């Protein structure tokens, strides 16, 4: 009985799901829900058992009492020796993006422009860059920065919805699931690209994974990476093969979180899981592919190269890094450390 019952967050992600489960023999099982916060509250409950969530969901998920389990890893360079499992992950660049041929956008000259963020709550699409903005003007109010963004998760009639897009029908807009065409690191990219907005909050991977035929889908198949700079904190524009140089943070990888009391079983269940199905597995692709979803980030970042065991079982504050707790502490004093639900 040592079934796992994932929370999907949407549409989507339930028929990942799905199909996850039917080839897992019910050793998966789903749950949905329409948010990430809402599939957390499915966790406390012992109505879900675990998702894997960026580490703004994570900060939400530990204050409730859930914990890290396995943390996605993505290619490195050195450490090469190391098993997939067993390398210490290395976190990624949170950046901001923002056209070349808009000359003269800097991150000193953002007050009034039109932003893209992944979702509320989300590390590199807000408590980062939103972080920094409170603190730069000496001002809570946020919400009045950007003339207008998507920010998917925000009040739907506010500014910071006014970009965003819903689904196909027109849907659904600013909800924070991949039915948002607008949504995540890869919806907040194509808004950029799109230029409904000037700026967009997102990560180093997310740039180079949609350009120069990397990513096939329409609306990515022709972007030229050189079409696009990165903002950085002092000032400059650089290129996007930069980021090493350019970034506004170093983000902790998004992990897998569970009730403390199921996080040993839902580990060796994850661990066997992806042995079948994950990067070498021995069903992928034959069957199915646990970390592919084309371009579109369900379950896992499709960029995942395997789920990896943590070293020093840490607790959601060791994870995440004392100074991001505090960071996140701190934006949200803008809208005391209790259980949100
Ligand atoms: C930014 O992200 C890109 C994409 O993940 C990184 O480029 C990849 O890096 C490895 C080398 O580590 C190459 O083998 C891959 O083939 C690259 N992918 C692509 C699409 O070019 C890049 O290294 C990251 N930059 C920084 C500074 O971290
Ligand atoms: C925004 O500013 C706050 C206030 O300075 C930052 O909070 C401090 O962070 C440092 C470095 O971790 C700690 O030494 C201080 O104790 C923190 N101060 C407080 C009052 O808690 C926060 O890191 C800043 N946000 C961002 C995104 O950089
Ligand atoms: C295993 C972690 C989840 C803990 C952690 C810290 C961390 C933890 C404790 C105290 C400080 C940092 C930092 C990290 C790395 C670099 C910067 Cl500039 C900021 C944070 C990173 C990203 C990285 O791998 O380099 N991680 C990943
Ligand atoms: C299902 O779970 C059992 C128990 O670990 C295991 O013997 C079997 O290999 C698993 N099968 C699949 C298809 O995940
Ligand atoms: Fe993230
Ligand atoms: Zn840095
Ligand atoms: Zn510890």
């Amino acid at each position: 009985y040592t079934r796992v019952v994932w929370c999907a967050v949407g549409p989507e992600e339930q028929k990942k799901c799905q199909q996850w489960s039917q080839q897992s023999g019910q050793n998966v099982t789903c749950a949905t829900a329409s948010t990430t916060d809402d599939c957390i509250v499915l966790v406390l409950k012992g109505e879900a058992d675990a998702l894997n969530l960026d580490g703004g969901y994570i900060y939400t998920a530990g204050k409730c009492g859930l914990v890290p389990v396995l943390a996605e890893n993505r290619k490195s360079s050195k450490h090469s020796s190391l098993d997939c499992v067993l390398r210490p992950t290395e976190g990624y660049l949170a950046v901001a993006v923002v056209k070349k041929a808009n000359e003269g956008l800097t991150w000193n000259s953002l007050k009034d422009k039109k932003s893209c963020h992944t979702a509320v709550d989300r590390t590199a699409g807000w408590n980062i860059p939103m972080g920094l903005i409170v603190n730069q003007t000496g001002s809570c109010a946020f919400d009045e920065f950007f003339s207008q963004s998507c920010a998917p998760g925000a009040d739907p009639k506010s500014r910071l919805c006014a970009l965003c897009a819903g689904d196909d029908q027109g849907l659904d807009k600013c909800v924070p699931n991949s039915k948002e065409k607008y949504y995540g690191y890869t919806g907040a990219f194509r808004c950029l690209a799109e230029d409904v907005g000037d700026v967009a909050f997102v990560k180093n991977d997310t740039v180079w994974e949609n350009t120069n035929g990397e990513s096939t889908a329409d609306w990515a198949k022709n972007l030229k990476r050189e079409d696009f700079r990165l903002l950085c904190l002092d000032g400059t524009r650089k290129p996007v093969t930069e980021a090493q140089s350019c970034h506004l943070a170093v983000a902790p990888n998004h992990a897998v979180v569970s009730r403390s009391d199921r996080a040993a079983h839902v580990e060796q269940v994850l661990l066997h899981q992806q042995a079948l199905f994950g990067k070498n597995g021995k069903n992928c692709p034959d069957k199915f592919c646990l970390f592919k979803s084309e371009t579109k980030n369900l379950l896992f970042n499709d960029n995942t190269e395997c789920l990896a065991k943590l070293g020093g079982r840490p607790t959601y504050e060791e994870y995440l890094g004392t100074e991001y707790v505090t960071a996140i502490a701190n934006l949200k004093k803008c809208s005391l450390e209790a259980c949100a639900f």
